[PDB]
């Protein structure tokens, strides 16, 4: 129980501030990021191996 | 007369320049985010008192 | 050929990582906002020479 709660409560004094709630929707916010630019490479990666080649980077350009 | 012009004509050569533009637009999206914010964290800290404690917390998490 | 590939590609390696990608798509933000501004600031600049002065901005303030 409250692990958000202290998730948010950086400082672990118990009560959550301004600063706190300021910083978590920023970190919240490039977690989001960082998570639907994960699922377009991953989309674009055809073969999965981590890198995206000119035949994959092709595939994807010519189709826009 | 002419506040906002002086605001952002930030070295007050009486021109407002391209880069003060650029600026003075970045600092109005900056406030109205610290004010948004600051009217949902107005609203979860029930009790007015500046922090939000489990109580306040765990109202608010538990409406979504 | 291949011109956006290598742009992305900033290593030049021939493969174009994760990493590459997320610094792409910032960059084009950034260039597109850097657009969107400087049309705007194009329109206020009316006499268009570069910098815009007191008689510009209230024409342009006093339409909102
Ligand atoms: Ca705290
Ligand atoms: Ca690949
Ligand atoms: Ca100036
Ligand atoms: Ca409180
Ligand atoms: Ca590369
Ligand atoms: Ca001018």
């Amino acid at each position: 129980a409250e692990a958000l709660f202290k998730e948010i409560d950086v400082n672990g004094d118990g009560a959550v501030s301004y600063e706190e709630v300021k910083a978590f929707v920023s970190k919240k916010r490039a977690i989001k990021n960082e998570q639907l630019l994960q699922l377009i490479f991953k989309s674009i990666d055809a073969d999965g191996n981590g890198e995206i080649d000119q035949n994959e980077f092709a595939k994807f350009y010519g189709s826009i």
